[PDB]
């Protein structure tokens, strides 16, 4: 009688776990093909199933920071974006955050991608004239050896600087749109394959 | 090649559609089972999803009516919840206007409950000591013949009446938690049966 309540508090857990796992991918698939307003609704949709779990395996964890780590880079520019209980701490440093501490290789490409989320947590700041704000950021992320170019800038306060245009936010976000990409490769979630074989049902 | 947007979009709707039937009757059941947290949490999670869809079929959309009645039934006592543009309309008139225009057959529970909604739209006012509201509300209402009861009710101004024993709130939410449990007697949906086999592999 009782373990009836059981057995569909077990299922609504297992098809919520489904739902994240879906809505990871596809938030990663919105990031990746540039579906901003897709992504900014995809979020919600993750947050709010989010609430609704209570166990999670370490692969679901992993995802979470991954789609926060995308949620964050998303929001690089908008230095008005909170994410963590010091409200100091821009949103290109969180994004650094969870990318230094994710269980991943520390391959080239980790090395690269951490290297440009570093120049341009400083670059954001002199682009919209916080030059005490990007000195205070570079404290932070100094405390790679590039750091003796960074500091001069900053000093010098020259926003549309030739260092920032090799290392750009375009070059940032493609490195990024790369291991997204990667990733997917790996990932045929049990959701998105039964719908993938409605849809080929269907034609 | 630019066909493969296309399929990934439609197996998102596919997807999407379970997930919505998945949350509305999970919806159902924690409603039924007085489960508050959960039915909150659940509602949050069916209002997202629903922001990412862009098709409904009338099925889908007779049943998000039917967890709408049952998020204004939840705040028919919240008299600061407002659901509609109009400002005035409390949430039991908000619960009372899907009812009586929801595709469901007119047997005599539909008419119990809409009879036992209406009484309870005016009782919540008199409650909180807003009777010129209550006026207000029973003007809007008629514009059952039991209108001369409520009427010389809220002219008298007695709150704890006799009346409103034997028609409560109770009798309203035990008369509408029997039609919750019927329509899910009907209910099955592709998610809930996935993860019931899953639940019953493990056992
Ligand atoms: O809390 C979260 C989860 C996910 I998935 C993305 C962003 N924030
Ligand atoms: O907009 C909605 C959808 C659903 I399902 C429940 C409540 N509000």
């Amino acid at each position: 009688e009782e373990e009836d309540a059981g057995l569909v508090a077990e299922a609504e857990a297992v098809a919520a776990g489904w739902m994240l796992d879906f809505l990871c991918l596809s938030l990663c698939r919105a990031f990746r093909d540039g579906r901003s307003e897709d992504f900014r609704r995809t979020r919600n949709s993750a947050e709010a199933i989010i609430h609704g779990l209570s166990s999670l395996t370490a692969c679901q964890l992993r995802t979470i920071y991954i789609c926060q780590f995308l949620t964050r880079i998303a929001a690089g520019k908008t230095l008005d974006a909170q994410f963590e209980n010091d409200e100091r701490i821009t949103p290109l440093e969180s994004a650094l955050m969870i990318w230094g501490s994710i269980e991943k290789e520390h391959d080239k490409l980790h090395e690269e991608i951490q290297n440009l989320i570093k120049i341009q947590a400083i670059a954001v700041c002199m682009e919209n004239g916080n030059f005490k704000e990007a000195e205070e950021v570079f404290e932070r992320i100094f405390g790679m050896p590039f750091k003796s170019k960074l500091l001069m800038i900053i000093s010098q306060k020259d926003t549309f600087h030739s260092f920032f245009q090799h290392f750009s936010y375009n070059h940032m976000m493609e490195k990024i749109k790369s291991y997204v990409n990667y990733v997917l490769s790996e990932k045929s979630t049990f959701l998105m394959k039964a719908a993938a074989k409605v849809v080929e049902s269907k034609r």
